[PDB]
């Protein structure tokens, strides 16, 4: 059977403050305790990139869940998508508010329902007869999300998680509060299959992150995919279709993959991609491009 | 300058009962010759997708806009989305209602927003916000679909789109749909949705989908159909692979219309029916089932 493993990831944005970078550093090394925890039991890929998406959702640190980042109306309007690559069974959902944890509800949506992606009032009003807890909008709100606002106003990215398991399925999952100031009702790439990721077990799975318009237009996450099928190394692959990015739609980011094999990459063309990666019982983690640190996991 | 083509495309489902056959061939006519007269006059490709499935919308036949099926509750919501291929500029509306014309949202949130995608409320303010009027929902709900709303009381009857290519050897894509009839709330298919629906690209070509949404959506089968293109394959023989995966990898069927940036075109589907016409050479061709396909001169 398979070595099991996660790969999470942040934003892939600017240059994160080295204060900021602390909290960034145990926040991710959380999300992936979760999702090894989960494989480690033998659990699937399914559950255990929903375990650590809904361990950034409930960090304020991270663009998702609560520390979203505010819309034109400064309010939290958020996005996440879920995948498993035995099926290619889906759930995704745009425009939710009022909740804590987007990923749920994907999934939720995913294996009650017959449809893959519900919207703002449809994707609310299923959380109601699934009795998800709707909640104020504040309770989401972080101070720093507000002053951002302004700053934006008077003139962190998306979040996600792969998997491979101990039976080799995979699994992507992907969650974001879109952007700052974002238009009302603006859905971006992280609820778009293809887009802010993919996850096929004939092949391997992808999280993205960056610009989502770009990431949209692009196909961003199975791109990737497709130069695996192509039978290149995952590095490389990454590298030619955030290298296409760039060069086609002037777009930065980065993603994760692990291909359906073992093998497993973390890749940037913008400034920082806060990342995690859990196999064998050891942990990768970095931001900053050759900034590595291996550390032992339990 | 090469010469232009456009492909229209009505829902991919089931056989067409033969009273309706002769509407339907009025409506592929009108919006295929609407397309290529833009085409004619120099216009766009994405002008030409664009005004194809305008007609399509207006035309209570088809399912979107006008005449779209209705959602659990008796409403109707719309998705749409449109691609330049030469920059893979684009814009989409998921959920919309009580707009006329959903893909002219769609080309608006391309061209005057800083985003790809918009959704409901969202949507609706955007459209209110930039001149486009509202309509008493109960316009866009026509009886043929009320009957079959209470009747599932789910058919895939589909989606209309376009694909052109242009003089300046320019492709484009759109797509629209009124969706599953009998859907949840906020139910949102292919049609959206980019590299599903449709895909748009000068360095390979156009695709517009239709069938069963979620399906399409798994395995992206417009973007799947390009790949494909890009290995070699003929825009037949791609739109049999990738239409041939989507039926044994998730068990959906549905069709597709491709043109190549050379001006290679298919109509192709797995499901009984799809109507589609094209435009090319002074020619419009026209087929519903296999093998009927007439051929008349276009004037
Ligand atoms: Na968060
Ligand atoms: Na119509």
């Amino acid at each position: 059977h398979m070595n099991p493993i996660v790969v999470v990831h942040g934003g892939g944005a600017g240059p994160i403050s080295k204060d900021r970078k602390e909290r960034v550093h145990q926040g991710m090394v959380r999300a992936a305790t979760v999702g090894y925890g989960i494989l480690r039991e033998g659990g699937s890929a399914v559950d255990a990139v929903e375990g650590a998406v809904v361990a950034l959702e409930d960090d304020p640190e991270f663009n998702a869940g609560c520390g979203s980042v505010l819309n034109t109306n400064g309010e939290v309007e958020m996005d996440a998508s879920i995948m498993d690559g035995k099926d290619l069974s889906a759930g995704a959902v745009s425009a939710v508010q009022c909740i804590a944890n987007p990923i749920k509800l994907a999934r939720l949506v995913m294996e009650k329902t017959p449809h893959c992606f519900l919207t703002d009032q449809g994707a609310a009003q299923f959380a109601a007869a699934m009795g998800v807890p709707e909640i104020p909008g504040e309770k989401l709100v972080t101070e720093r999300n507000k002053k951002r606002l302004e700053k934006e106003k008077h003139e962190l990215g998306s979040v996600g998680a792969v998997a491979l398991d101990c039976k080799g399925n995979v699994a992507y999952a992907t969650s974001t509060g879109g952007i700052v100031n974002k238009m009302v009702g603006r859905v971006g790439d992280s609820p778009c299959l293809g887009a802010g990721g993919y996850a096929d077990n004939d092949i391997g799975a992808v999280s993205t992150t960056g610009h989502g318009e770009s990431i949209l237009k692009v196909n961003l996450a199975r791109l990737t995919l497709f130069h695996i099928e192509q039978g290149k190394t995952v590095e490389e692959a990454a590298d030619l279709s955030l290298g296409y990015m760039k060069s086609r739609v002037k777009g930065l980011g980065g993603l994760i993959v692990v291909s359906k094999t073992g093998d497993w990459v973390a890749k940037w063309t913008s400034t920082s991609m806060p990342w995690a990666a859990a196999k064998d019982g050891k942990l990768h983690f970095g931001i900053d491009p050759d900034d590595t640190t291996i550390t032992d996991l339990p």
